[PDB]
């Protein structure tokens, strides 16, 4: 079957786990995050293609083997907070990190703006869509909470690996 190895990264408690569980199990995690970095299967339909997806969720330095698992990504979701200034900052790492371990500048990548339904923002949907669009990919706001744009961040990043 079709399978789409997708990766998140990103800075600490941005909601990475969160994400992951919620395309997962439909379910919010309020206090028992995974902690433990781990590898997550579901067959989903996107764009009416029947297909597997498998996810990888990373910590949030440098590792031979956090390269080894990270190479294996076909696709990768940069994940910040928007009420957490240091987390967009450092977006940029993250994104250096992928374009050495798979060798290319042109990675299928896309930017998620977590935590959305936190109004209380720190980073202007404006900055992110500047950086997204300096990087050449899509930007995408999510709530794991309400799981408003949850799928529409990892599909939109299976489209991405679709054309690339
Ligand atoms: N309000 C709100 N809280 C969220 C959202 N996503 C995650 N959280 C909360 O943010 C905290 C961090 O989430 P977590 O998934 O553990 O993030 P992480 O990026 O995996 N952390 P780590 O780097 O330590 O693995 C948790 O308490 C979680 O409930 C969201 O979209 N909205
Ligand atoms: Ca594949
Ligand atoms: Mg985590």
């Amino acid at each position: 079957m079709t399978e789409y190895k997708l990766v998140v990264v990103g800075a600490g408690d941005v909601g990475k786990s969160a994400l992951t569980i919620q395309l997962i199990q439909n379910h919010f995690v309020d206090e028992y995050d995974p902690t433990i970095e781990d590898s997550y299967r579901k067959q989903v339909v996107i764009d009416g293609e029947t297909c597997l997806l498998d996810i990888l969720d990373t910590a949030g330095e440098y590792s031979a083997m956090r390269d080894q698992y990270m190479r294996t990504g076909e696709g990768f979701l940069c994940v910040f907070a928007i009420n957490n200034t240091k987390s967009f900052e450092d977006i940029h790492q993250y994104r250096e990190q992928i374009k050495r371990v798979k060798d290319s500048d042109d990675v299928p990548m896309v930017l998620v703006g977590n935590k959305c339904d936190l109004a209380a923002r720190t980073v202007e949907s404006r900055q992110a869509q500047d950086l997204a669009r300096s990087y050449g990919i899509p930007y995408i706001e999510t709530s794991a909470k309400t799981r408003q744009g949850v799928e529409d961040a990892f599909y939109t990043l299976v489209r991405e690996i679709r054309q690339h």
